[PDB]
C-alpha cells in the first residue's frame, strides 16, 4: 500500500482523523485528508456547543462542513458527540431536573435527527465513569440527573435514528482496570436489559511508552459482550521537544494499538484526533507535552507512519 487509507481499506477497517471543517482551506491538510483516511469525524463541530449555543437554537453550518466533506470525499462519518459534561454550554448548566432531562432528550433527538443517514455512529454519551472507577465526580448530567441519564440517552438516539451504531466513549479504559470495570458492567447491563448500545469508544489518549500490554484483551472481552469496538480518538503524547527515541519509541506504540485492533474481528478501526502536531490539542492541555500525531508540524511523515502502515 501506498497510504493509511489503502492499508486500512485493505484491512477491511476504518482508519480515520478528527477534523477541523476551517483547515480544509488548507491545501496540505486537504491532501493528507482526502488521501489517507477512508473515516472522518469533526473535533469539535458536533459538540452541544456548537450545535445548540441556545436552547432550541441549533447551529448546523459547521457540523454539516464535516458531513458534507464525509459524503462527497467517500468517507464514513463517525459522530462526536450527543452527550458530554465538557463544551456543555452555560444555559443547559443553569436548567435542572425535568427542565434539564428534557433539554439533554432534545438535543439528542434534534442533533441525531439532523444528521440521520449521513452520522454511521455515533458517541452517544462520552467520559462518564471516573479514574479509579465509578461515576464521573463533575458532570451536570451526572449531578442533576444521577445514573440513569446515561440510558435515557442511548434509548431518545435509538428513537432519533433506528439504524446508527451508538456507542459510548471514555479514555484511560484501554486496559483492564477499576475505570474499564466500571464501563464494562454498564455494557454488559444494558445489552441484558434491552438498552439500544452497540459499540464502545476508547479514546485511547495515550502517553509515549505507555500502551497498555492488555489493551488487546481488554478490546475483545467487551467485543464478547456483544458489541463492536473501536479506538475513537488515539494520539500517543511525549514530553516535548521530540528526539529521534522519542519518535521511535512513539512509533512502536502506534503499531501496537493498531496491532491490538487488527487483532479483534470486531474492532471496528482505528481514529487517530487530528491530522499534524500542528494543530493537535494536547499542547495546549497538557503543559510541556506534545508531538502527539501522525504527521509533524510541517506536514512531513512521523516514524508512526510506517508502524501504521505496516501493522495495518
Ligand atoms: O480542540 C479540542 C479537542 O481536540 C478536544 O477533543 C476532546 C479530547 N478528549 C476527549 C473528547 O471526547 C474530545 O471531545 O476537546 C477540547 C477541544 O478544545
Amino acid at each position: 500500500a501506498t497510504t493509511l487509507k489503502e492499508a486500512a481499506d485493505g484491512a477491511g477497517r476504518d482508519f480515520g482523523f478528527a477534523l477541523d471543517p476551517n483547515r480544509l482551506s488548507e491545501a496540505q491538510y486537504k491532501a493528507i485528508a482526502d488521501s489517507e483516511f477512508n473515516l472522518v469525524v469533526a473535533e469539535n463541530a458536533m459538540k452541544w456547543d456548537a450545535t445548540e449555543p441556545s436552547q432550541n437554537s441549533f447551529s448546523f453550518g459547521a457540523g454539516d462542513r464535516v458531513a458534507s466533506y464525509a459524503a462527497d470525499t467517500g468517507k464514513e462519518l463517525y459522530g462526536h458527540t450527543l452527550v458530554w459534561h465538557s463544551q456543555l454550554p452555560d444555559w443547559a448548566k443553569n436548567l435542572n431536573g425535568s427542565a434539564f432531562e428534557s433539554a439533554m432528550v432534545n438535543h439528542v433527538t434534534k442533533v441525531a435527527d439532523h444528521f440521520e443517514g449521513k452520522v454511521a455512529s455515533w458517541d452517544v454519551v462520552n467520559e462518564a465513569f471516573a479514574d479509579g472507577g465509578g461515576r464521573r465526580q463533575d458532570s451536570a448530567f451526572q449531578q442533576k440527573l444521577g445514573n440513569g441519564y446515561i440510558e435515557t440517552a442511548f434509548r431518545a438516539a435509538r428513537a432519533a435514528d433506528p439504524t446508527a451504531k451508538l456507542c459510548i466513549n471514555d479514555y484511560n479504559v484501554e486496559g483492564i482496570n477499576a475505570k474499564s470495570n466500571s464501563l464494562y458492567d454498564l455494557v454488559k447491563d444494558f445489552k441484558a436489559r434491552g438498552v439500544p448500545l452497540d459499540c464502545v469508544g476508547f479514546q485511547s489518549h495515550l502517553i509515549v511508552g505507555q500502551v497498555p500490554g492488555d489493551f488487546r484483551q481488554n478490546l475483545q472481552r467487551f467485543a464478547d459482550l456483544g458489541v463492536d469496538v473501536r479506538i475513537t480518538e488515539l494520539d500517543i503524547r511525549m514530553r516535548t521537544p521530540s528526539d529521534a527515541t522519542k519518535l521511535a519509541t512513539q512509533a512502536a506504540d502506534y503499531k501496537k494499538v493498531v496491532q491490538a485492533c487488527m487483532q479483534v474481528t470486531r474492532c471496528q478501526g482505528v481514529t487517530v484526533w487530528g491530522i499534524t502536531d500542528k494543530y493537535s490539542w494536547v499542547p495546549d492541555v497538557f503543559p510541556g507535552e506534545g508531538a502527539a500525531l501522525v504527521w509533524d508540524a510541517s506536514y512531513a511523515k512521523k516514524p508512526a507512519y510506517a508502524a501504521v502502515m505496516e501493522a495495518f
